[PDB]
């Protein structure tokens, strides 16, 4: 079996993509964001205390006649932005373009905070980690994709991320029109239940690429591209009048500035992110001053290739015996 599902972001500066969702039966469409750095499907319900509900779409268990309460279990998870959600679980069948899983841990929030609240956007999250990281208890629950890759062609799934633009999430296949030239594989440490990489080194804008190992995740789930401090300061300080504010929380730029790109190594091969893609918009309404779309990791204890990296490739998920990343221009 196969799916594709079109990914769509949720603003204009693509600070998340939500893809359409069918959960239950009748089937009920909720909009969920795919993350590859976590491993919960968690949504918006029938169960999620009232006032922490402001438009999102809802599953209501109680009408779906595939529903059944996983008894004694609960969840709760806590991600890298400081927001969080818990509650209880359901099994149910759930579709993904196409691609159907009976069975399917759906975990119904009965609280979320308040950025989920505030986004009415997203119904949930659909975690694509692996299945270590579900928070599930007392019994650990599989991922979407662990429960679908027996059945997939071919145990994969790619990320094709848009930039200002739909995207296309693909299970089971690789659609060899949606890449220019070859796809180079890289190796994954599945260790802390991440996709984690070696990036072998960067450049900025049309400067000479330096060679050097930077581990990371990626992450769809994620907006930006956390790098290490010497990295991402070698990228700013080619913006003039770029800065690190403490105040507003990461490297500022002139509105007026025209950035350059940014390259990253897969093996011998590179993934350009242009200068456009780093461009996060006015810090708040109506300022001059931009929030840039490369931020340090220093305070995290981990890279992250979010957003800003993976939507200038094409990116191969590769779930096999001994998983690995592809990544493709486009």
């Amino acid at each position: 079996s196969t799916g594709s599902a079109t990914t769509t972001p949720i603003d204009s500066l693509d600070d998340a993509y939500i893809t359409p969702v069918q959960i239950g039966t009748p089937a009920q469409t909720l909009n969920l964001d795919f993350d590859t750095g976590s491993s919960d499907l968690w949504v918006f319900s029938s169960e999620t205390t009232a006032s922490e509900v402001d438009g999102q779409t809802i599953y209501t268990p109680s009408k779906s006649t595939t529903a059944k309460l996983l008894s004694g279990a609960t969840w709760s998870i806590s991600y890298g932005d400081g927001s969080s959600s818990s509650g209880d679980v359901y099994t149910d069948t759930v579709s993904v373009g196409g691609l159907t899983v009976t069975g399917q841990a759906v975990e119904s929030a009965k609280k979320v905070s308040s950025s989920f609240t505030e986004d009415s956007t997203i119904d949930g999250l659909l975690g694509l980690a692996f299945s270590t990281l579900n928070t599930v208890s007392p019994t650990q629950q599989k991922t979407f994709f662990d429960n679908a890759k027996a059945s997939l062609d071919s145990p994969v799934f790619t990320a094709d991320l848009g930039y200002h633009a739909p995207g296309t999430y693909n299970f089971g296949f690789i659609d060899t029109t949606a890449y220019t030239g070859s796809i180079t594989y890289t190796a994954v440490s599945t260790k802390q239940g991440f996709w984690e990489w070696t990036s072998t080194g960067y450049a900025v804008g049309s400067g000479t690429f330096k060679s050097t190992s930077i581990d990371g995740i990626a992450d769809t789930g994620t907006t930006l591209l956390y790098l290490p401090a010497t990295v991402v300061s070698a990228y700013w300080a080619q913006v003039s009048g770029a800065k690190s504010s403490s105040s507003v929380g990461g490297y500022v730029f002139p509105c007026s500035a025209t950035l350059p790109s940014f390259t990253f190594g897969v093996g011998s091969a590179r993934i350009v992110i242009p200068g456009d893609y780093i461009d996060f918009g006015p810090i708040s309404t109506g300022s001059s001053s931009c929030f840039g779309g490369i931020q340090s990791s220093a305070g995290i204890g981990i890279n992250i290739f979010g957003d800003v990296a993976l939507k200038a490739a094409f990116v191969v998920f590769n779930g096999a015996t001994t998983p690995t990343l592809g990544f493709a221009s486009k």
